[PDB]
């Protein structure tokens, strides 16, 4: 053996893990900074899982020059295994600091969340203007470095026009795609960023299914305990209108009025 993986970096310990391999915060020994690597098993060549797979090499390999959206360094297979060297962000995934506000019944102000859903929105309007769409848009894939927040988990990145889409997390997925109708995938991106800020404004956990699911398909906010300016709460609802049309686009939100 005598991996690459082993002799340049120095695994410092485990940051996530899925059914998709882990993440492990490390420092690489030549230029003394902390990255974080995704080390995940090799698909079979040629499989459909290796195409998934190598589609989110090839969507790091063109989204690495924004400042919200995670930089790719390297990747490369070794063993029985893929790795992926991304920037390390190291204030945590939004999911976290979700969580512990919870807890605390302290959740982001208005203002903060009109920086996250401005931050993220210029990441999505980056992605959407290279034909690209990120298809699971949620907090614990949005992670934080001022804060500055920065989209990662490129796994399910797709082109906008793709006639096949593997779909995101239950919880954020507009009914258009789990409809199977990809004409408006960009604004699939949107909805779920709306549900992504609800979840910041202090929400309950959303439904994956069931009836709570589709009255928020319907366009209904869930409940967020706090007061909301009335023009912030009608962005958040538009975003996420049965009618994908209707959606911002990512250009719009960015230029919005309210934020
Ligand atoms: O790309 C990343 N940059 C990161 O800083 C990072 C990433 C990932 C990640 C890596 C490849 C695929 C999917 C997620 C998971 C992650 N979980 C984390 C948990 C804590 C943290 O501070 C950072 C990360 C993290
Ligand atoms: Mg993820
Ligand atoms: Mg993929």
């Amino acid at each position: 053996m005598k991996s690459r993986y082993t002799t340049e970096f120095h695994e410092l310990e485990k940051i996530g893990s899925g059914e998709f391999g882990s993440v492990f915060k490390c420092v690489k020994r030549l230029d003394g900074c902390i990255y974080a690597i995704k080390r995940s098993k090799k698909p079979l060549a040629g499989s459909v899982d290796e195409q998934n797979a190598l589609r989110e090499v090839y969507a790091h390999a063109v989204l690495g020059q924004h400042s919200h959206v995670v930089r790719y360094f390297s990747a490369w297979a070794e063993d029985d295994h893929m790795l992926i060297q991304n920037e390390y962000c190291n204030g945590g995934s939004l999911a976290d600091a979700i969580s512990e506000n919870y807890r605390i019944m302290s959740y982001f102000k208005e203002a903060e969340l009109k920086d996250l859903l401005l931050q993220v929105g210029r990441g999505l309007r980056y992605i959407h203007s290279m034909s690209l769409v990120h298809m699971d848009i949620k907090p614990s894939n949005i992670f934080i470095s001022k804060v500055m927040f920065k989209i990662g988990d490129l796994g399910h990145v797709t082109r906008i026009s793709s006639p096949q889409v593997e779909e995101g997390d239950s919880r954020f997925l507009a009914n258009e795609v789990l409809q199977e109708n990809y004409t408006h995938l960009p604004k699939a991106d949107i909805f779920a960023l709306a549900l992504t800020v609800v979840c910041a404004a202090g929400a309950e956990p959303l439904p994956r299914n069931g009836d709570q699911w589709h009255e928020i398909r319907q366009g209904r906010l869930p409940r967020i305990p706090q007061v909301l300016s009335q023009e912030f709460t009608e962005l958040l609802k538009v975003m996420i209108h049965p009618d994908p049309e209707r959606r911002p686009s990512a250009m719009a939100l960015v230029k919005h009025s309210v934020l």
